């Protein structure tokens, strides 16, 4: 998780210098605008320490919650993993009994076309046998 | 990409300064706290560039883990995707299975019903056939 | 969103020391040694603060670039989650359809069988008018 520690700046516990109070004849120039110039260039890089220190500070809360984003994403393709093979199940379950049925129903319809054909010839089996009923009575 | 520099500090100086080492009677008293104090910010300098810098490091190396987490993500995404238009093809092609046997179902079930008035039909005429068979074998 | 301002180096207008510019008479061996350190050193931890600027840089940058992936991880499984739902939804319908149909062909096919029954006792009837008939002209 993301270090505060980066938030903290470093204060320089230095004054600017003022060319007041550098020593007077042990230096030579050079080495007083040196001296100047260093001081200086120390504080600008403290600047740049601390704005470095706060950018990689953001870019570790931006790791940590894209962490949290990224955890949430695994758990819902898990859960997601779950559901589509509990559906792979029940598809091919629905798929065989749909098959099966239609056997069935097959078979059924094979049992209904021969049951007209048996109800037809009954059929003209009774009328003959009406026609003889009313030719036998037709006599006496 | 990770830069493993980054992870490396810089070992500043060699010796620590107390004013022992100091000149002093030729350094102001200003310039003397000032050479200190920046000793002192030196080194806090140089912690601040370190610590920025390993966080840094830190920050790139869990992008490196987060870059694998989501190219894994990537992969299962995308297969999941596959399974369910798979999962659409099969659902699509079983409704539509369903609604070819409901109707094969329905047709089946009104020629049972034909079958059946018509059985009734026919059990009538031959109940009166055999009265009419009956009534000519009883006289006689 | 990154900060390209990281990537901005700080310059040391301090290239440190020579042995021209410094004092000699006035400073302990301790104290040059410790100038002479103090002037690499310094020089060190700007180029060390830069370098960590720039790897907070790429950090956000490519904390950017996840950051749209995620987003498109983020709209696919959604999306992906709700279709899932929708079919968890259609395979239940269609499992119900299927027990459904499968109650109505029990029914269809005990119903079959009792028209198999009655039709088949009717044929026996029919057998015996057709012998009473036979046998009642046999005799006249
Ligand atoms: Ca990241």
């Amino acid at each position: 998780m993301a270090d505060p520690s980066l938030n903290n700046p470093v204060v320089i516990q230095a004054t600017r210098l003022d060319a007041s109070i550098l020593p007077r004849n042990v230096f030579s120039k050079s080495y007083l605008l040196y001296v100047i110039a260093q001081g200086t260039d120390v504080g600008a890089i403290a600047g740049k320490a601390n704005e470095a220190g706060q950018g990689a500070y953001d870019a570790q809360v931006k790791n940590d919650e894209q962490d949290v984003e990224l955890a949430d994403h695994e758990a819902r393709i898990k859960q997601l993993r779950i559901d589509v093979d509990d559906h792979e199940s029940r598809i091919t379950a629905n798929t065989k009994a749909i098959t099966a049925l239609n056997v069935r129903v097959t078979t059924a319809e094979g049992e209904i076309a021969s049951l007209q054909t048996n109800v037809s010839a009954l059929d003209g089996r009774v009328t003959t046998a009406e026609n003889n009923i009313s030719a036998l009575q037709a006599d006496y």
